[PDB]
């Protein structure tokens, strides 16, 4: 039976993990999971999202395809490091490698760029050009990219170590000191370099940087560390109780200010969407929730945020013709972006973490298990969400520490 009354102390300190789907009920838990890594990664053009990159038939490295047919297929920075970050937790090391050694080749921005805010960052968006080399359309950061890779590379060192190909510990710091250096602001993770007091709730995922301060070694860093994951619970809970009620309906937002403000329309050129939207990369931030409850502790304020905005989704398809929720609110009103995919009730499913509802678990969590693994043309943001979900929904999604 689901568990409506997750401990204030979470696994990372107790070793104790949660397998949600076993709670639920569900069986063949683990076949699931497996299957659902080897369909992802296997050569199939079904669920697949894992690909060989190679030049002048000499093979180089595997990336992740943001598969998209309107505008192109491209290659991005939070898709690689999620496909490392999947890999690392079910043991998966020629994936990793592989696709790790795509990510320093091809995504890095050289440490001697002219650009000093793009030093040593990783190009957000990569295509392949008419002659299948690859290129960067856009060397900009998109922040969350840096941080799954941080993460993914501390895993891999503590679980593999540091004497093959590559020297992940090492990889891993080189990381850490370039989100501190680039990618943050007062301690809160960056929209963009480009732009200041502006941070995207999505990004936040106060548990990798508890992790991030024990698996440094310098006592400043350390302290650094802890001080980003108290800020980012702090930016949370600040955010979540001014999308409360009246007029944001208790959904979270595309972007906030530091102080936790949703940004209201546009702020800036080349913005994808009004800022206080309830749209694709808002889907995650419920889901990073019931991550940090799961992994640190559930609080009062991880319970209020999941079940208030679960409570919206559960009536809003109620008030839906077609009975589901959708992808896009804005200010509480349907923007007619049309019914919920799989990668969102994946981020839905692991909000359940977090959440003291039993009736929200039961609804939430077989509407993801009943699915069938991503497949055609918007099987890329989906199939990656429906990846991770598998693994924190099983008990797979883990903390390793390195031993010093
Ligand atoms: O110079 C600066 C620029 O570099 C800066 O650019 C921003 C860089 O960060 C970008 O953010 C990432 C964008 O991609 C997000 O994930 C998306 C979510 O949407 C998915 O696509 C949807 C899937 O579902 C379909 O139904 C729907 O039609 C699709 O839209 C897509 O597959 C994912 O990749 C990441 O979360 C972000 O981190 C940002 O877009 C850029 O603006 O901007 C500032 C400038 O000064
Ligand atoms: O566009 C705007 C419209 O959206 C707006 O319509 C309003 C939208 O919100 C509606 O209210 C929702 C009611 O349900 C809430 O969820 C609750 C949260 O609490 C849960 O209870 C918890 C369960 O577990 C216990 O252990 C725990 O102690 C409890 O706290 C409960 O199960 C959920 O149902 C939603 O968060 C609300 O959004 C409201 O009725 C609409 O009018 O109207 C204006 C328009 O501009």
């Amino acid at each position: 039976a689901f568990n409506n009354n997750p401990s204030s102390v979470g696994a990372y300190s107790s070793g104790t993990y949660r397998n949600l789907a076993q709670e639920m009920g569900k069986t063949n838990i683990q076949q699931k999971v497996n299957s659902t890594f080897d369909n992802m990664f296997g050569y199939n053009n079904t669920q697949q999202l894992y690909y060989p990159y190679t030049e002048n038939g000499v093979y180089k490295a595997h990336y992740i395809k943001a598969i998209n047919p309107d505008e192109g297929d491209d290659i991005r920075t939070e898709g690689q490091s999620w496909g490392m970050t999947a890999a690392v937790m079910l043991n998966k090391q020629e994936e990793f490698d592989n696709l790790w050694r795509f990510a320093k080749a091809y995504q890095k921005n050289p440490d001697n760029h002219p650009d000093a805010k793009k030093q040593g960052v990783y190009a957000w968006k990569l295509k392949l050009n008419q002659n299948g080399f690859v290129y960067k359309v856009d060397e900009g950061p998109a922040p969350a990219g840096e941080e799954y890779f941080a993460f993914a590379l501390l895993n891999a060192s503590a679980r593999w170590g540091n004497s093959g190909e590559f020297n992940y510990y090492n990889d891993a710091i080189t990381m850490l000191n370039t989100i501190k250096n680039k990618l943050m602001e007062n301690q809160i993770i960056r929209f963009s370099p480009y732009i200041d007091n502006l941070t995207d709730p999505s990004y936040h995922i106060p548990a990798f940087y508890d992790y991030f301060a024990n698996n440094v070694t310098n006592q400043a860093d350390k302290n650094y560390w802890r001080q980003v994951a108290t800020k980012s619970r702090t930016l949370l809970k600040n955010h979540f109780t001014k999308v409360s009620g009246s007029p944001h309906w208790n959904l979270p937002t595309f972007l906030s200010r530091l102080d936790g403000s949703p940004v209201i329309g546009y702020i800036f050129n080349g913005q994808a969407n009004p800022g206080q939207w309830y749209e694709f990369d808002a889907w995650r931030v419920i889901m990073n929730v019931g991550l940090d409850a799961h992994l640190m502790g559930a609080q009062a304020w991880h319970k209020s945020a999941v079940n208030k905005a679960l409570g919206f989704l559960s009536y809003a398809k109620t008030n839906n013709s077609k009975n589901c929720y959708e992808q896009v609110y804005s200010y509480g009103g349907a923007q007619n972006r049309g019914c919920a995919g799989e990668g969102q009730k994946a981020a839905n499913a692991v909000a359940l973490l977090a959440s003291t509802n039993a009736g929200q678990a039961n609804e939430f969590f077989n509407e993801f298990w009943s699915l069938s693994q991503p497949t055609g043309d918007y099987r890329y943001y989906n199939g990656s969400l429906y990846m991770l979900a598998m693994l924190h929904v099983s008990g797979n999604f883990k903390f390793y520490n390195n031993t010093f």
